[PDB]
């Protein structure tokens, strides 16, 4: 029995490229056929390309 | 671009059933066709059914 709780997703702004931590539910709600950017993050702590990557 | 860093795996000892956090590399090294138990955890902090689940 295994479970993925969280998934990292990369911002596709060529001047950012930061990895953001999403819940697995939120990652499931991303359209893979389109680019993903920081501003699409539901986590308001990490929803902007100017904010450093989460430790 | 997405990446799973960690995966939770459940102990199959009927008197334990605890979830343990594995790296995605370690989870990839588990044989799904066999039961998994706490003692199979490479993480010595959480490799025994008597140890509480990680926060
Ligand atoms: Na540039
Ligand atoms: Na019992
Ligand atoms: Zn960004
Ligand atoms: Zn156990």
């Amino acid at each position: 029995n295994m479970y993925v709780n969280k998934v990292w997703v990369q911002c596709e702004n060529e001047n950012c490229l930061k990895w953001r931590l999403l819940s697995s539910e939120d990652s499931a709600k991303v359209d893979h056929d389109e680019p993903w950017y920081c501003f699409m993050n539901t986590d308001s702590r990490y929803n902007n390309c100017s904010i450093s990557e989460e430790d």
